[PDB]
């Protein structure tokens, strides 16, 4: 149920600019070309995360990204709490 | 008559974005491959839920999914009320 | 003459998507297997309803199905008026 | 001569889908069992209508059937004109 | 010679379905019971026409039937041409 | 005179399929072997029924057979009318 | 020797269906009643042909009949060749 | 009288598709070769079943077949009722 | 004894369609005219095989025909086994 | 007495088609020419079998022929029972 | 032998759609009227082609037809190989 | 050989959507009523065009139809080239 | 030839959104029910126009509809030119 | 023709944001659930307006809504002029 | 009784798409040519499997086919249970 | 068993867009005309692959196609694993 | 194999906005009407390039288009490298 | 090729505000309503301009507009150079 956390409590609590920043930061880690960089959305990004990051469905890397963003530090802590719960 | 709740008062009220959300979230619990991710519509998704979630026709898991969606919290409460009525 | 209403003023007025909805929702009430889900058309479905719903030829159950569909509320009212007439 | 109109200008102008639908709608009025619904063609259906509807060879009930069919409304009017002619 | 036209250029140019339809339409005009409806072939039907339609051996009524058959309109014209030839 | 009804207005009105059907259904009641069931025509069948069914010359059992055959229900009614006439 | 062509190379080559065609078409030309049309075989038909058609033993009319039969056009040509030989 | 039911109420009430399926499913129990599989009709199939299933004229096995046929479950129940009547 | 195989295990096991192919493909080898092509039945055809194929009563050519028919390949193998037995 | 079984319980129980089968298959064993093939009836065939098959009056070979006929296997068993009876 | 290729490896390998296409394309070359287009099966069609195309029993024209059908190009090549073999 | 081009390089190369468009556009020129519009396939449509457009078997009119279709301009040019070749 | 203009130069040039607009605006003038709005494609919509708008096959009303759509003003002018030509 | 004004001169002159505002303001008056808020386009909205606002096809309420929006006051005046014209 | 499971509980439950899948996948294992792929229905396919897969009447290979189909996994499990029962 | 992999683990896991890509890229390698582009489904496409790519049943070319599609890289690896297994 | 480059390394790497730009720029060189401007996706557009730009399947013109797009200069260089490779 | 210059070297280089001023200044010359003021992007604007400014695809008036903008004077000179080149 790691995809539930990364999709509901993750990419869908942050705004569009932060989602674009997350996509750009994980473009190399998900092999996102030009089309996927601007066309893919939160559902498709989470599905690709699960497909390529089966260990934790990309929750760890999402938390690491959210740590560096000052606006999303609280959300990173919440995601850490969710991961500890599950 | 649970599938009449998950299909009429459930997947149909939600827009296409939230339906894709649900399909992605329930992909592991419904064994949806790449084709079923984008091809199956609400009728076939509800039928597959009834086939694989015979205990509650997927209504409980749909309500749990809708709880974490800020937009569909009211719909989750309505589905809870419908389930209690049935 | 109840099958006349449920066929010509019923399934024949709704599109293929709503017809698939009706076939799925009445699957338990008509014992439709996988083949009947994707092969039976409006004529066969109406005949099967009349066979298994001899009390009202499935017109009433179709009416409750159409009530929950926001698009077919007017058709549900029309079917109610037709049932009252006959 | 009524059977000439109900066959040549009737069942033989409408397609197979409408022919099956007519056969279903007249199953109770013609006592068609499972074999007759899926086996009888337009010739034998017209003959049975003439046998069991000697008043008008089934032309009138065919016209009332065609009235509710939006596609065959023009053919219903043509059948009315033919009946008025004869 | 009129029986030559109705049997050679007539009932034997049309297929079995059209021959059955002709037999059904002329059932009242030839007093065909159940047996003769599906047992008499083209030879016996033409003989019965000549027996009961001695004015024209049924050629006129066969042409009238063929006129309403869109598939056999050309054959109706050919039969008319042959009749005016003889 | 019951032979006249059962032959002229009976077996001679039904087609070959229904005659073979009657022969099969009356095989036990007429002790028809392999040769008789396949080779005997309507005349010999009526004569044998008169010989073995002297109470009503087989008219009652033929009517009972014709009752259950939907194509021959009208002929069964006609045979009943003939029986009450005679 | 005209009987040999019309019989051995004529009616004895066509099947029973085409022979019944020939018997029916020449019923007026041979004065064949109900029994003669349905009982006479090819030998007696050829004998009656010679009896009533002394000019050519019925070969010319048989060829004319075979001309209009599409299946027997080759046989008609063969009969023409035999007549030219004789 | 068991054959009197399996023919009127059985193989003839079902369509040709179901009759062929019945013939295939009873091929081993009736020793039907290649010819008899698609040459034997309902009358001959019923006669063969009565010959080889003298205990119940094949009514029990026909009911067992009809049961697993979703379309013919009602006919199976009717056959059970008729057997109990006999 | 070879006629016992070509008839009982040969033409009498195949249906009417396969028998018509057999009669057809052997028209040149059996000098079958228009009449014999659709009049001769299995007994007469087998007798003609024995008359004109004294070497093996036509069993070899029948097996060769059955080889190219995919439906009757098993029957061809059975005929080969019977020939090796005798 | 063996002639009684082969005639009364034998050839006279099978139909004309199977009788022609028997005549053709026994043509070599009975020296049946062209005339005897389609002129000798069951009485004459049984008499010739008794004249030529004095060991068992042809009962054994008739049973062997009936074994290969799927329709007459039951009659072959009956003839075997009669032979062991006598 | 050219019939063997055109029938067993020819019209009988293609489905009913392609067979109707062939009958249609050969209607002018075989003089098939309205009846023969919708009634003639593969046996009678092949016999007619041999009768009218004695040079190669219509194998060349069938191969030319099959060339233009993309689905039957492999079958056309196989027929060419068979023709070169024979 | 004009029907060969219109059926092979014509209607068979275009998809079902374009075939339905062609059938609709030629409905007035072919007198296609309601049944033929949704029932006739490419083989029967080509035969009807040849019957009613004997000057060019409908190839020219098909070319003019294909000219206005942007997808089938290349096929229209190919059909023009084929017509110039023949 | 007005339907050739309204279809090829009309509905087939506009995209799906404008086609749905044409269907919706002409719903009252064509009596399109709920099914017909979401099911009928350009071929069937044009055929229905020609059936119900025999004066100009619906070209005038299509042009009037296209006038108010800013995107399709050029197509409206082109259709006006086509109508003036025809 | 009120649907023509509300669609072509109405929702299609306003941009996407104003259309969303119109949909949100008429959510209660049209019973639009969450799916219809974000999925229904101008064609579907106009059709629903005609279905539920048959008095003026929603033109009056659309004009009232446009009055409150300063950007669309000119469009509201134009729609008033169009309503006065029709 | 293995053919009972593979037919009634097997191919008759799947829709036409999955049946075509089964026919294509078993083409090499059943030697189905071009005609057999597009013409055989469930009855004749089941008969062919029983003929060629005598070890398990094709039930095992059908189960392995149904395993890889995500839609028919439940049907594969049901067929496994049926095989274990028998 | 290569066609099993290319169908069940190949085209049946990818959606309609990827399947249209597949058919498109291999149009030259499969000689798919305009009809085959939009009509052939996965079963017919896989059958044509096996017919024209007997070396690997089209599995290898499908793998090279899936390699270039970023969404189907995992499925390409799975197909490579399946090929290595078989 | 140039369609593979223009489709996989080309139009599918670019986002939807750049694909619309490419469709616009190649509209004159591909004769794209109003429908194809907004309806044709990447598969259809690449196929149209192959049909109309057989020299290089439109790869050269696509590269020229990508040169003027600052975002897609790297993709233009990659396409040049692919063309040099193939 | 004037559209390539106006779209790539023109509207694609200027930012959003300059493009909005270009759309506002060209609104009268392009007949853009309220929706087209904001919704239309550079691709659609360039298309429209080609449609209505066929003399130079809008390059001349775009250059004239860019002349008055001090920021885009260099781009205006570059567009003049491109026009002179082409």
């Amino acid at each position: 149920k790691y995809k539930n956390i990364v999709l509901l409590k993750g990419l869908e609590v942050i705004n569009d600019y932060h989602f674009r920043m997350v996509k750009s930061l994980l473009s190399n880690d998900l092999k996102l070309n030009l089309k996927m960089r601007e066309e893919y959305d939160k559902i498709q990004i989470a599905d690709l995360m699960e497909e390529k990051f089966r260990g934790d469905a990309g929750l760890g890397k999402l938390i690491k990204i959210f740590e560096d963003i000052p606006t999303l530090e609280d959300l990173a802590e919440t995601l850490k709490k969710e991961k500890l719960k599950v």
